[PDB]
């Protein structure tokens, strides 16, 4: 057993807010963010041993992230960036910082009461995207 327990779990979208202009930030092209903006994902988080995994399935794109706290790994991103990715567990948060062509993004991950909360940030552009068990 462990901390990553409360994550675990089937989780469906139930709000986002100032998504398109943290993907503009970011890069995204035009066609991507709208296609993106309209998915509404399940997200099934799993943990075995050390590796965990986070899956995301939607009409838009099925990924999947498979690492262990602290140890960076290469991610391909929905749109296509090519970043170098660290996930690391802080004060109960995960912390999951993507570095490319000079850039990086920060993603939190948290549970707050009934839901989890995912807070993206590129530069001082956040966006915040709620999800409650399915
Ligand atoms: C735009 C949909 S993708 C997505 N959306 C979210 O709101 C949270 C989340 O973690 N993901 C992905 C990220 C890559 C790994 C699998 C989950
Ligand atoms: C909520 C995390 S956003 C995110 N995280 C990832 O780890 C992979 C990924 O592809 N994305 C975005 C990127 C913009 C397009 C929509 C998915």
């Amino acid at each position: 057993s462990h901390m990553c327990d409360a994550f675990v779990g089937t989780w469906k979208l139930v709000s986002s807010e100032n998504f398109d202009d943290y993907m503009k930030e970011v890069g995204v092209g035009f066609a991507t963010r709208k296609v993106a903006g309209m998915a509404k994902p399940n997200m099934i988080i799993s943990v075995n041993g050390d590796v965990i995994t986070i899956k995301s399935e939607s009409t838009f794109k099925n990924t999947e992230i498979s690492f262990i706290l602290g140890q960076e790994f290469d991610e391909v991103t929905a749109d296509d960036r090519k970043v170098k990715s660290t996930i690391t567990l802080d004060g109960g948060v995960l912390v999951h910082v993507q570095k490319w062509d000079g850039k990086s993004t920060t993603i939190k991950r948290k549970r707050e009461d009934d839901k989890l909360v995912v807070e993206c940030v590129m530069k001082g552009v956040t966006s915040t995207r709620v999800y409650e068990r399915a």
